[PDB]
């Protein structure tokens, strides 16, 4: 399964690097609003099987990270601070179908894609960070943001016959893309989801 149609711009690294706190502030609301999205996903599927054994151990991982960001940001003499949050959220939030079975399918594949835009975020930091101390923070992220998008594949996959989800998430995917295109107005306007990726191929 490749989730994301595209990939980020070197623009975005560079940007991310130069305005590192607002990019670890922003995370820190990522990681709280993914746990958000798990818990209401759950309220939604009340008694779904399977769905509560799986969202609340994630909306609980979620959760950690945000706790484990939180103290970084806090040894880095700042605080969580309230960022405006770029469209992205809401314009694959948009993107999202009204009425069962549709909605269920459209938010898992949702909240996998922007976990797997995060992944691969994250990676580029890992990697090219002038910072040691968030090469590290990253590269210990990595693993379970891999496991989460994974997560909401099998969600699928238990559910749906398997080219249903392939066609959706191909539109899906491009609609993600779109949301990352444009160019950054300011320096300190860079997120986790800011704009910046590459359409070339
Ligand atoms: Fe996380
Ligand atoms: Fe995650």
């Amino acid at each position: 399964i490749r989730w994301l149609a595209a990939p980020t711009s070197w623009s975005w690294v560079e940007q991310a690097n130069a305005h590192p706190m607002e990019v670890l502030i922003d995370h820190a609301h990522c990681e709280r609003k993914a746990a958000g999205a798990a818990v209401q996903m759950m309220f939604r599927y009340l008694c779904e099987p399977g769905l509560g054994e799986a969202l609340s151990p994630l909306a609980r991982e979620e959760l950690e990270h945000f706790e484990q960001v939180l103290a970084l940001i806090k040894a880095r003499g700042r605080y969580l601070e309230p960022l405006p949050s770029p469209g992205y959220g809401a314009d694959l939030a948009r993107q999202i179908r009204k009425g069962e079975p549709q909605r269920m399918l459209d938010s898992f594949l949702v909240a996998g894609l922007i976990e797997a835009r995060s992944h691969e975020r994250m990676a580029l930091l890992a990697e090219h960070s002038p910072d040691p101390q968030l090469r590290e923070l990253y590269s210990d992220l990595l693993a379970s943001e891999a496991r989460h998008f994974g997560l909401y594949w099998v969600l699928c996959e238990q559910r749906y016959p398997r080219e249903l989800i392939v066609e959706r998430l191909e539109v899906l995917a491009l609609a993600e893309v779109k949301a990352l295109e444009g160019a950054l107005t300011r320096p300190e306007d860079v997120r986790m989801h800011s704009c910046g990726v590459d359409v070339t191929q």
